[PDB]
This record gives structure tokens, sequence and C-alpha cells, in this order.
């Protein structure tokens, strides 16, 4: 009894909903192969869909669910707590053998409105979870993680003026928590999305004290009734105002 102030906070039910996902999606990795890559990341993207759906049914059965695998009947936009979720982001890497850039993203908005939870599930990296109630808080030369299938047209703008190597990486996810481990400077998106691919990771990196916003500067908005998110910029506080600056410019 008195678990908090099965009965898990919404913190640990994101956690762990990302880490069972996480250990399905190896299951279905091992299981299916390699030879069709097309058919694996089909695969991968219905049954963690399902597996996901039927637990918050389950553990949440209040809660609007948003998620990239499923229709949206937009009931969502009249509730006050919304899961967003993608089950599997950077199918096209977890498709492809050796790969470990792949993620779990779950994320609970509430009206607020704010991404209150979220956890984002590493599954290929030791099924690691970065979760929002665990997570912790100039250079001459940026690293900037940027997408390896469809990295922004920005980027070379910016770079007449800025010292940047670009890292590129699969997942959205990945490329945040890479930013939350230190292994680049940023994570730098434009050219379209979704609200899936930023919700989690933007919980988790406001949570650990770091910068999430659109390239504009503007804050990331969620459970609109468009759910395309098309650009982003996260990173330690203290690049903020360069990379903002440097976009902000390259419109001059
Ligand atoms: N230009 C784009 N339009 C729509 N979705 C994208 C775009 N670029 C990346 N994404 C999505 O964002 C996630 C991370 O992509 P990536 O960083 O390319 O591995 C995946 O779900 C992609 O499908
Ligand atoms: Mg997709
Ligand atoms: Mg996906
Ligand atoms: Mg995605």
């Amino acid at each position: 009894h008195h678990h908090h102030h099965d009965d898990l906070t919404d913190a640990e039910l994101a956690a762990d909903l990302a880490a069972d996902a996480g250990k399905l999606l190896l299951q279905v990795r091992a299981e299916i192969g390699f030879d069709q890559p097309w058919t694996l990341g089909e695969a991968g993207d219905r049954q963690a869909n399902s597996l996901l759906l039927r637990r918050l049914q389950a553990e949440r059965p209040g809660d609007a669910v948003l998620s990239e695998e499923a229709h949206d009947d937009l009931a969502r936009l009249k509730s006050d707590r919304v899961w967003i979720i993608d089950p599997l982001d950077g199918t096209r890497e977890f498709s492809t053998p050796g790969r470990d850039d792949w993620a779990v993203h779950i994320a609970l908005w509430r009206r607020s409105p704010e991404i209150t939870d979220a956890a984002v599930a590493l599954p290929a990296r030791g099924n690691v979870v970065y979760r929002t109630d665990t997570v912790t808080s100039v250079p001459g030369t940026l690293r900037i993680a940027v997408s390896a299938t469809r990295p922004p047209a920005v980027l070379h703008r910016i770079r007449q003026t800025l010292a940047i190597q670009p890292v590129s990486i699969g997942s959205a996810g990945a490329k945040a928590m890479a930013v939350i481990d230190g292994y680049v400077d940023a994570y730098l998106h434009a050219g379209g999305q979704w609200e899936w691919d930023s919700a989690a990771p933007a919980g988790v990196m406001l949570a650990a004290g770091m910068h999430a916003s659109r390239l504009d500067g503007s804050p990331l908005r969620y459970n609109q009734l468009d759910p395309y998110l098309p650009d982003l910029l996260m990173c330690r506080a203290e690049v903020a105002p360069i990379l903002l600056g440097a976009i902000a410019d390259a419109w001059r």
C-alpha cells in the first residue's frame, strides 16, 4: 500500500513500457532476422505497438493514446492525459544488422500543457532506459547529431559561420540521448517529423535541465490536431543561444 503520492507512477509506467517494448523488439529481431528488412521493420512496428496499446488500456484505461502505428481518432483533443508513443523509432536501423541506433519513445502529455513524464529505451544498448524521474543534470567546435537518412538542409547555411562536425546517427531518441551522454553537443532536425518522434526525447531533455525547442526557439507543442512537428533543437543550455542565433541569422 501507499506505493506513491500494480500501481506504478506515470514515470515508472513510462519506463516499464519502454523497457518491455524494448525486450519484445529484441525478440522480434532475433526471431525474424535480417533477410527481409521490410518484413523485420513491419513486424517490429506492429508488435511493439500491440504490446504498448494493450498495456496502456490495461494500466491506464482512462488515458488517450497517440501512436505512430495506430489510427488517430482525435478523442485526445478533449483529454487532459495523452500518451504519445513511437513504438519503434529508427525502424530503418532496427531492420539493419548490427545497428544500435533505434529506440522506443513513451511520453505522457498532461494538460497545462507539458510532457510531464517520459522514457526513451535504446534496446540494443543493453536495453538502457532514460527516464524523466532518474535522468541527471562556448566550445570552439560543435558536434551536432543529424539524421543518417534525411539531414536538414539548414545545417549547410549555419556551417558557414560555425565550426560544426555533423554526426550521422539514426533515430530521434538515439540522437537526443547522445546529447544527454555528451557524445554530441546538439541534435538538430528540420524538414519534417511527428509528435511521437520528439515528445519523449524532449521530456527527458527538459528533465535533465537541457534545452529543447523548435528551431525558432519557441516551445515544442504537443497534442495538436495535426501531429506533424517538423523541426527541433536539443542541446546543452549554453549551446542553445549560439545555435538559435545562427539559425536566426540564416534568415538575414
Ligand atoms: N523529413 C522527415 N519527414 C518526416 N519524418 C521524418 C523526417 N526525417 C526524419 N523523420 C522521422 O524522424 C524519426 C527519426 O528519423 P532519423 O533521424 O532520420 O532516423 C523517424 O521516425 C523518421 O521517420
Ligand atoms: Mg515512421
Ligand atoms: Mg516508429
Ligand atoms: Mg519515429
